Formats: structure tokens, C-alpha cells, sequence
């Protein structure tokens, strides 16, 4: 029998799901939730060894250890020791595609382990064994004698080890597949590993047991009264001595309980269920559980004797929540959410898919701080822990099964068969079976791009029958299919419809009033974080709050899905698809986070926190409008703090504290605002701060902010008539302009400044050019490669039309000398096969204070695809430690990417106006600066610019981070415009049309000088 | 105060070039000792007789947006005829251009005035690159209109029928012009992007006697 190539066939002898168990046999300790002895870890050191198939497998190693195996942690993914190479493919299978068979050169990971077991674990009772993931099937034995086979590498699988264990010294050999039939159900995109990467466990359950229990809470129209519901079943000999007490505890009072024998109610004509119970208790006033306050009671359930002897003992969490969709809308006790949420892998970039509390614990409190209220198990049940954390530090949950078939052609192949019904079944019903008692599980999902199949039918319905507490979604077959409670599309745009054939993705707007159409929309999958991206973020945001019925979405993705690799000095570097040998693979395409794998955030997370406020704000006269978008909290940990500033300079500030009612508004009035005397733009920056720490942020965090400008006086005092009259130098070659120490170099012959002197040192490395480029984004490349070009991409654009190509002729190039001034008149033709890209007409003005005016008028051909950028850039020779600006900061910020930043005064060392984009790209741009500081050179104007050192060159032909070096000097790059970045998705143009530069002619002017 | 503020000269130089004369002005425009628009000009007269104007216009943010950034300037000429490359033949606006195609348009001056019964500013042209009248020719990147009525005049009067001509042609060449809304006639119903908001504007034209 080759179980692996079967899929009717998904587990032997597998014991049936329910959800965390503890075997506890004291009541106190169930309640608190402390550790049970009845449940042993068996994490730690392994005996493994590696094959290229099962059938190289020596029949000994049943019986006892083979030499050659060493010895390796567990769990983890043994691709993550060395033994063969994690591959990373997002939509073609790993394998070739002939179900139900796999390769058969398939890479056997053996695990073995000797262990003990105590007398007493035997004398009676019930031992099970626990894998809570293994990936992706395999066969067990235990003392040489076969056990049981198991898929699903998600989701627990247990068996009964009774009558396998002797009093002790015992031995478990588990042989796991990499592949299996089940890998057609698992091609979700992210790298593809295996073996033992879940916890592994023991746990003892007497012979009369909980076998399982369920939890629920109906509520009465305002949520003052509740009823708890709980059906216990149980294993093991029924006995008319047998009692269940479902007990409530809110903290340490005891809030209700019942006691009852076994025995249902009449269900049908033949009776009821005698091995299960049903209790009922009364809960007044309820502190009812949200992500805004995740108020916790516990639920402990008891077997136990008439008599009062104590049998076991399970519990849960209990947060009491209604879930429903009403009239369009998604509610939540009531009440109306607002989605703040992403999708999450789990990775690590050390350990590889295996989970760990402190990292999760991470994840949370970053989530947390930076005003995310949801997450997305993409795409798969979770480790067990990371609910238990949902549950407590408030998130919503959508628990999505383990199925996705995305490189089936076409997409639903499998998902429409008949005998795929059963192997897709177990993926569901084993996840609600484990997860329907959290709170946190808000939604269950039927899984990812699986096309849509009458399974998945026939399974929204098994949930809806089961599980009614909770709404069910599904994006495959066009996001609003008849197997789905929600329209969840992925990657839907705002405005722009997206009309493909058969499975169209409309604007959001526009999709929501569609004939016959009543479902609220949530995105399952918005905003693609690929690189320097989420550009076009706020229109989302702004969409979500306008339209009621657009009730949110899940960006794509938390974390870069990047590994650790090391050079030859062990010096670590982050590797992405194909950098193990793995081929084909998708390069880059695994890093979509909004954070790097060490969990350093991306510049990108800081325009999600500003736009996922929980505070907004408006401006009238001198009152500040504060309305909270919280449902269920008072701003019971909140103040406001503002600020007046005059190009940078504080003039004054204050502190009043929030008192908003959800869903009110507060007037806060500005004291008299002393005007100012001169010249300059004054601007209001409010921020709302939380004084107290909480269980998830520090005291002093700030959750909100905002800026508008007040009054400006426009600068009316000439500057004070030049002592100094700067003096021209006429050469056939050169144009020298003299004032001082400070000199001037225009060579004549290219038309550009080549180089600047203070006293007799250089300034520039290569002269002051034009640029109409920059090093392509990820959302600029796309899906395009040098094998298959992808002629529609912006890069390829580019690329066609010459833009990197492009070489400058000059047109024109004059000196004039006026009464004060030295005045270069240059213009140049950017060409390429005969065809005028761009014009470039400039004008120099040198004056006695030694302060050079540029003014750029740049002419741009109306059917060449609109440039990356229009600015000037060169090498400068000098190299300081700090970049001093007056503009938006502090972090990167692009047009379609800059609602985040603020207007202010911003000192930052050199360093930080870099970022390391694991794929480099045109990185560390900041918008509307008017004031540049670098070491003795200062720019005025209006522009945007980003300061390194490495060229736009460089960035371009380098394709990992860890592959740059530092060039002599510090190129920087003064943009008078600059595109924006799209990222509604990184695989067809996505930057919004008032976003490219198409205007056609372009004008700015910069002043120059050393102070 | 922008019907009310008053032009002051904060520079106004002459420098000779090697083949023109370059001319320098600076203006300040006030109102109560606030400064509402900045303009910073450059004309340029070479040997072959053109002047290029050149214009740099600041905008406090705090006041409300202009209806418009441009030149005006009484003609002495009266011509018969006007000649235009650009948006045509009627009159369109920035929010109110897409029934207009770019060509070369004549048509007699009468038809570049709309004879609204109440007087307002009116017939503007947009996306003009070349204007033609009498022996005047201005080059560029603009929005225009041309009449024998000043701005003045139109807006002191109730009635179209009480409008008599000028002395002279009244021409206005803008840089840019605010969207003239609709979308109802009791509130404000220019839509943001056709509002002057930018802060700094550049337009640059050239005006020869061909
Ligand atoms: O980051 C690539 C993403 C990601 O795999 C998503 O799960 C999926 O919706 C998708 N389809 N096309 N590209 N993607
Ligand atoms: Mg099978
Ligand atoms: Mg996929
Ligand atoms: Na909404
Ligand atoms: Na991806």
C-alpha cells in the first residue's frame, strides 16, 4: 500500500479531533490554567536521519537506532539543519502535477526517539501520543510494532499508544514524506519544507474521559443578559454515578455553575444522546470580550463522581461575543467593526515554519502598536498558542483550512471532484473541530485560490450547520461566490475595475452595488508590502470609512518570508527563492511583509499605523475635532498633545486629556495662538499619547497623530545687497565663476557643473546632472524576468523607450555677466534612436552672498512612458555623519506613500536614509523637503531626495542587499517630482494615474550654497 | 482682499546681455499688512524681437484659492478676427473641457464673448499654445480670453444689454484657472483638483509681432 499516493486514505487509526486538552486531575489547576502533569512535552533532542526515498529505508531502524543518524532538535524543519534545500515556488507545484502520485525520489525524513514512561501510565488509563504538526504525511511505529498513518500538516494528529508502551524504556520511530497527496492541498505560497515542526506530546486521559467540549454564548438585544451553553461529551464506560459541573469564573469569583448526569435531550425518534450533557448558566451584565477589550472569564469542566470524587478536569477561555452579519453588515456585540488587519505566515527566518511563544508574542505587540486589530491565519491553522494569544491580547481571528490548490489547471480541478470531497472535508471539519471554542475566531475560512468546487459548497454548509456563531468566507471562483458570507476579494482596487473573464475583480466601490448584491465587503488580501510599496494606502482607508458596507481588509503580508544564509566569513545574509539551488523558483516574490524577518519594520508599517488610527481629527477656526473610531472603549488611556511650530522652531504647546464615548466627538479649543513676526508656513502637529502601559504597549506610546497648516506670512525682505561681485572666467573648455574661496566649474562642453571649491578641495566626484530614472521597485518589475519579459510592466517601459539608455546632447551653453550675478543659460536633449526624450533648459544664478539659483524646466514627450522621476544628481566628495532636512520624515516617504510623514525639522544619521529593501531598489526618498543639510551644503526649494551611499546604478544591478558597497562619497538625488510607488499589487501597473508624471513640462528651482 | 489689494514693487532691474535685455520684477500683493500672492518675473528681449516672459507666483496657503494666476493687459489694437492653437472653438474651462478639441481655431471676436445675461467671466480657451491677434502673437502653455469687456466691467454689471464695448481689446492670459463647479449654484461646487491650491506656480509665455 502506497497511502502517500491515495487520497482516500488521509490518516489510519487516527483518534477524532476536539480541542486543547490537559487531562488535569485537580479542579484549581484546570481553573488557573497551570501545566499538567498528564501532558509531557516529548520536544527536544531526536535521532534523525535522512533518505532520497522511503523504499531506501533499512527495515532495522524499526527496531533499533541506526549509527548513521544524528542528533537534531525538535521540532524543525530538517531542510533548516542541511539535509536537502527548502524550495521556494508560489503558484507551479513543488512536484510535477499527476494526481494523486507523487515523485517517487521523495526525501524521507526518519525520526526516532527513546524515552521513558512512567508505571503508572500503563497500570491504567489512556496514553495518546500528540504531533501537532507534521509535515506533509507519515507512518508510525512505537516499539518496532506499526501504529498509524496521518496528513495534514497542521493540524494535530493523535494516536493511541495504550497497548503499544511497556514501564520504561520505550521507542517511536516516525517516518514523515515530504510528499504526499496531500501536497496537492498544500500549495500555498511560501517556501516548501517538512518534517516534525509542532510540538510533539503525551497526554493521559483516564478510561471514563472528556472527550469533547463546546462552548457558546447567546445574548438578549442590548448584551446586559447572557446564557452559556456547554455540551460535554465523554468516552469510556457510562455509569448512573457520573456527573459533569460547568463551572464560570470571571478572574477568582465564581460566577455560575451547574451539575448534571449524562443524558441529552431527545433529539429524534430514537432518543438522545446518552454519552453527552448540556449545561445551562445565567451570566448578568457580562464584561463581553473584544479586540478593544479582550475581558476573559473561564469555563472549567468537570467528570466527576456523585459523591464528589474528581475524575478530570479540561477547560477554556470564554470571551463572551455575539458574531453576525445583519442588513450587510458585519457585527460584533452589536456593533459595526472596522477590519485593521493583515495575513501572517509563519516563519522565521532562522528555525523556518516552526513557531515559538516569545516570536509570537513579538508579532502581537508589534501588530498591536501599530493599530492592527485582525489577523488572517494565510493559509492554514496556526500553532495552537497563537489563539490562546489571540484570545488574550485581543485580535480577530479567521481561521482558514489547511487547502489550497492554486497550480491546478484550472484552478478548481480538484476542489469539483467527488474524490477530493473527503480528503478537503478533514481539513475543515479537524480545524473547527480544535478552534470553535476561542474567542478570538471570528471567522472560519474554507481556505485559498482553490478555484471554486461543489466541495467547497457542500462544506460552507457543513460549518453553517455546525458553527453558526461564526460567518464563513472563501475568495476563490471570483470572491463572491455562493460559498461565502463575505465578498473577500484579494488585491481589489479602489476606483479601477479590473474586468477579467469569468472571476472579474471590481472596484470595491462599485462591487458592493452590483445587482442583487447585500454582503459586506472585507479584502482577504490588500495592499501587496512587496518591497518599497503600500502606495495608495490611505485611498483604501479612506474607502473603508466612507462605505459602510466596506468594513475593511487583511494587507498581504506581516513578514518577509526571507532565510538565513551564511558567506564564507559566517557572516549572515537574507536569501530569498533560488538561493538554495531550488529551481524553478519566484526570486523575491516570498518577501511581502511589512516587516524584515527579524521583525525590523519596513518604512512601509508606519503609513498602516497612521491610516489605521483609531482616532480621527478635523480642524475648524481653532478647534480640533476629535471623533474615536473605538466600539466598546471610553479613551479611558488617552491625551492629546499639540503643537505649533514655525519651519521646524516650536512656538507653542499643550496637553489635554481624551474623554471620547465611542463613536463621539471632543471639542478641544487652541488657546490664543501668539502670531509670529516672521517669514514662514506655521504648522499644527496633534498626537495622542497613552500615559499608562498596557499589556501590549510601553507607557508614552503614541497611537495617533495628525498635521495641518496654519498661516503663513510669505517672505517679502530682499536680501541685503551683495558686498562681493562674483567673477566670470571665459576658456574654451570652461566657464570658472570666482566669489571668495568658493569656485564654480561648468565645463562647456557637456553643459552641466562638474565641479564646486571651497578654499582647494573638491567637492564633487561626478559632475551635476539630469536624472529620469530610478532603480526599479519591485512594483516597477513585477512579474517580469530576463527569460519572460513582460512588455506592460514599468520597468520594461523604460527599458524599451530608452530612458536607461538616454544620453544627453547639448543644445546650448552661455555666460552672461550681470550686476551682481554670473548667469549659465544650459539646455540638452536626452535621445535614443532618433527620438527627443527629454528637454532640459536650466539657469545658474551666482551672486555675491555666494548662494547659486537653479531653475529646471524640463520638457517630456507626451507618448513616452511617463518618468520615474525628474531631478538633478551627482557624486558629492564629501561624506557626514548626519542628514539635516526641513520636510516630511522621519521615515521614507513617496507621493502615494507620505500621509505617515510629518512636516518638521529632522536630524538622522546618514544611515537611516537608507533602507536595506532585501531586493535593493530606489529606497529613502523624503517628500516636500524646503531645507537640505549636508555637512557644509545646503538646498532650498521644494523638492523630494534621497542621500547614500550607493548610486541609483548600483541598486539597479545589485540583487541582494548584502552584495552593496559603499562608494566613494555620497550621491544624492533632488527630485523635483517623483512618481509614485503602486502596490495594490506587485504583478501589473499599479501606480494611480495622478501619481505618474505626465504633465509634460516640469518646473523647479533650488538654491545652493555653503553655510 | 483680493478684489482690494494693492500691487507694491520690491524689485525691478535691468541687465544687457550679450544678444538681450533682461528685465527683473519682483510684486508683492497685500491686504491689511497681509501678503496674499508673491510674483517674481523675468522678460527677456533678444535681437529677434521676442520677449520671453517668464513668471513665478507664490500663494499663501491660509488665504482662499485664487480664481485664476495670469496677465492681463488693454489692447490698443481692435482686430476682426482671433486665431488660436488650442481647445476650441467654444468656450471651455479646466472642469469643463472635454466637449473641446485641440486644433486651429479663427473665429470672428464677437464669438470669443458668451453673452451670459448676467455678466460674468467668460469664453476662456484652455490648453492654448499659440494666440493670434491683429499683429500680436503670444507662445506658450495657457488659458486665455479675449473681449471688449474688462473684468471690471463685467462683474459692476447686472445685465448683458447694459455692457457697452471698451476702447481697445481686454485680453487675460492665465498661467491657471479655478474649475467653475455646477454641480449646484448655492454652495461651493469646485471640486478639489480644479482648485488653486498648489502654493507655487510657473507659466512661462513669449510675445512677438510677427
Ligand atoms: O505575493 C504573491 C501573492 C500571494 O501569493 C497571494 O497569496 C495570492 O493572492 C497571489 N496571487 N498572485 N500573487 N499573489
Ligand atoms: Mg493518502
Ligand atoms: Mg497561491
Ligand atoms: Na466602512
Ligand atoms: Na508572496
Amino acid at each position: 500500500r502506497r497511502d502517500w499516493e491515495n487520497p482516500g486514505v488521509t490518516q489510519l487509526n487516527r483518534l477524532a479531533a476536539h480541542p486543547p486538552f490537559a487531562s488535569w486531575r485537580n479542579s484549581e489547576e484546570a481553573r488557573t490554567d497551570r501545566p499538567s502533569q498528564q501532558l509531557r512535552s516529548l520536544n527536544g533532542e531526536w535521532r534523525f536521519a535522512w533518505f532520497p526515498a522511503p523504499e531506501a529505508v533499512p527495515e532495522s531502524w524499526l527496531e533499533c537506532d541506526l549509527p548513521e543518524a544524528d542528533t537534531v532538535v525538535v521540532p524543525s524543519n530538517w531542510q533548516m539543519h542541511g539535509y536537502d534545500a527548502p524550495i521556494y515556488t508560489n503558484v507551479t507545484y513543488p512536484i510535477t502535477v499527476n494526481p494523486p502520485f507523487v515523485p517517487t525520489e521523495n526525501p524521507t525524513g526518519c525520526y526516532s526517539l527513546t524515552f521513558n514512561v512512567d508505571e503508572s501510565w500503563l497500570q491504567e488509563g489512556q496514553t495518546r501520543i500528540i504531533f501537532d504538526g507534521v509535515n506533509s504525511a507519515f507512518h508510525l511505529w512505537c516499539n518496532g510494532r506499526w501504529v498509524g498513518y496521518g496528513q495534514d500538516s497542521r493540524l494535530p494528529s493523535e494516536f493511541d499508544l495504550s497497548a503499544f508502551l511497556r514501564a520504561g524504556e520505550n521507542r517511536l520511530a516516525v517516518m514523515v514524506l515530504r510528499w504526499s497527496d496531500g501536497s496537492y492541498l498544500e500549495d500555498q505560497d511560501m517556501w516548501r519544507m517538512s518534517g516534525i515542526f509542532r510540538d510533539v506530546s503525551l497526554l493521559h486521559k483516564p478510561t471514563t474521559q472528556i472527550s469533547d467540549f463546546h462552548v457558546a454564548t447567546r445574548f438578549n438585544d442590548d448584551f446586559s443578559r447572557a446564557v452559556l451553553e456547554a455540551e460535554v461529551q465523554m468516552c469510556g464506560e457510562l455509569r448512573d454515578y457520573l456527573r459533569v459541573t460547568v463551572s464560570l469564573w470571571q478572574g477568582e469569583t465564581q460566577v455560575a455553575s451547574g451539575t448534571a448526569p449524562f443524558g441529552g435531550e431527545i433529539i429524534d425518534e430514537r432518543g438522545g444522546y446518552a454519552d453527552r450533557v448540556t449545561l445551562r448558566l445565567n451570566v448578568e451584565n457580562p464584561k463581553l470580550w473584544s479586540a478593544e477589550i479582550p475581558n476573559l472569564y473561564r469555563a472549567v469542566v468537570e467528570l466527576h463522581t456523585a459523591d464528589g470524587t474528581l475524575i478530570e478536569a479540561e477547560a477554556c477561555d470564554v470571551g463572551f461575543r455575539e458574531v453576525r452579519i445583519e442588513n450587510g453588515l458585519l457585527l460584533l456585540n452589536g456593533k459595526p467593526l472596522l477590519i485593521r488587519g493583515v495575513n501572517r505566515h509563519e516563519h522565521h527566518p532562522l528555525h523556518g515554519q516552526v513557531m515559538d511563544e516569545q516570536t509570537m508574542v513579538q508579532d502581537i505587540l508589534l501588530m498591536k502598536q501599530n493599530n492592527f486589530n485582525a489577523v488572517r491565519c494565510s493559509h492554514y491553522p496556526n500553532h495552537p498558542l497563537w489563539y490562546t494569544l489571540c484570545d488574550r491580547y485581543g485580535l480577530y481571528v479567521v481561521d482558514e483550512a489547511n487547502i489550497e490548490t492554486h497550480g491546478m489547471v484550472p484552478m478548481n480541478r480538484l476542489t469539483d471532484d467527488p474524490r477530493w470531497l473527503p480528503a478537503m472535508s478533514e481539513r475543515v471539519t479537524r480545524m473547527v473541530q480544535r478552534d470553535r471554542n476561542h474567542p478570538s475566531v471570528i471567522i472560519w475560512s474554507l481556505g485559498s485560490e482553490s478555484g471554486h468546487g461543489a466541495n467547497h459548497d457542500a462544506l460552507y454548509r457543513w460549518i453553517k450547520s455546525v458553527d453558526p456563531s461564526r460567518p464563513v468566507q472563501y475568495e476563490g471562483g471570483g470572491a463572491d461566490t455562493t460559498a461565502t458570507d463575505i465578498i473577500c476579494p484579494m488585491y481589489a482596487r479602489v476606483d479601477e475595475d479590473q474586468p477579467f473573464p469569468a472571476v472579474p475583480k471590481w472596484s470595491i466601490k462599485k462591487w458592493l452595488s452590483l445587482p442583487g448584491e447585500t454582503r459586506p465587503l472585507i479584502l482577504c488580501e490588500y495592499a501587496h508590502a512587496m518591497g518599497n510599496s503600500l502606495g495608495g494606502f490611505a485611498k483604501y482607508w479612506q474607502a473603508f470609512r466612507q462605505y459602510p458596507r466596506l468594513q475593511g481588509g487583511f494587507v498581504w503580508d506581516w513578514v518577509d518570508q526571507s532565510l538565513i544564509k551564511y558567506d564564507e566569513n559566517g557572516n549572515p545574509w537574507s536569501a530569498y527563492g533560488g538561493d538554495f539551488g531550488d529551481t524553478p523558483n519566484d526570486r523575491q516574490f516570498c518577501m511581502n511583509g511589512l516587516v524584515f524577518a527579524d521583525r525590523t519594520p519596513h518604512p512601509a508599517l508606519t503609513e498602516a499605523k497612521h491610516q489605521q488610527q483609531f482616532f480621527q481629527f478635523r480642524l475648524s477656526g481653532q478647534t480640533i475635532e476629535v471623533t474615536s473610531e473605538y466600539l466598546f472603549r471610553h479613551s479611558d488611556n488617552e491625551l492629546l498633545h499639540w503643537m505649533v511650530a514655525l519651519d521646524g522652531k516650536p512656538l507653542a504647546s499643550g496637553e489635554v486629556p481624551l474623554d471620547v464615548a465611542p463613536q463621539g466627538k471632543q471639542l478641544i479649543e487652541l488657546p490664543e495662538l501668539p502670531q509670529p513676526e516672521s517669514a514662514g508656513q506655521l504648522w499644527l502637529t496633534v498626537r495622542v499619547v497613552q500615559p499608562n502601559a498596557t499589556a501590549w504597549s510601553e507607557a508614552g506610546h503614541i497611537s495617533a497623530w495628525q498635521q495641518w497648516r496654519l498661516a503663513e506670512n510669505l517672505s517679502v525682505t530682499l536680501p541685503a545687497a551683495s558686498h562681493a561681485i562674483p567673477h566670470l572666467t571665459t576658456s574654451e573648455m570652461d566657464f570658472c565663476i570666482e566669489l571668495g574661496n568658493k569656485r564654480w566649474q561648468f565645463n562647456r562642453q557637456s553643459g552641466f557643473l562638474s565641479q564646486m571649491w571651497i578654499g582647494d578641495k573638491k567637492q564633487l566626484l561626478t559632475p551635476l546632472r539630469d536624472q529620469f530614472t530610478r532603480a526599479p521597485l519591485d512594483n516597477d518589475i513585477g512579474v517580469s524576468e530576463a527569460t519572460r519579459i513582460d512588455p506592460n510592466a514599468w520597468v520594461e517601459r523604460w527599458k524599451a523607450a530608452g530612458h536607461y539608455q538616454a544620453e544627453a546632447a547639448l543644445l546650448q551653453c552661455t555666460a552672461d555677466t550681470l550686476a551682481d550675478a554670473v548667469l549659465i543659460t544650459t539646455a540638452h536633449a536626452w535621445q535614443h534612436q532618433g527620438k527627443t526624450l527629454f528637454i532640459s533648459r536650466k539657469t545658474y544664478r551666482i551672486d555675491g552672498s555666494g548662494q547659486m539659483a537653479i531653475t529646471v524646466d524640463v520638457e517630456v514627450a507626451s507618448d513616452t512612458p511617463h518618468p520615474a522621476r525628474i531631478g538633478l544628481n551627482c557624486q558629492l566628495a564629501q561624506v557626514a555623519e548626519r542628514v539635516n532636512w526641513l520636510g516630511l520624515g522621519p521615515q521614507e516617504n513617496y507621493p502615494d506613500r507620505l500621509t505617515a510623514a510629518c512636516f518638521d525639522r529632522w536630524d538622522l544619521p546618514l544611515s537611516d536614509m537608507y533602507t536595506p529593501y532585501v531586493f535593493p531598489s530606489e529606497n529613502g526618498l523624503r517628500c516636500g523637503t524646503r531645507e537640505l543639510n549636508y555637512g557644509p551644503h545646503q538646498w532650498r526649494g521644494d523638492f523630494q531626495f534621497n542621500i547614500s551611499r550607493y548610486s541609483q546604478q548600483q541598486l539597479m544591478e545589485t540583487s541582494h542587499r548584502h552584495l552593496l558597497h559603499a562608494e566613494e562619497g555620497t550621491w544624492l538625488n533632488i527630485d523635483g517630482f517623483h512618481m509614485g510607488i503602486g502596490g495594490d499589487d506587485s504583478w501589473s501597473p499599479s501606480v494611480s494615474a495622478e501619481f505618474q508624471l505626465s504633465a509634460g513640462r516640469y518646473h523647479y528651482q533650488l538654491v545652493w550654497c555653503q553655510k
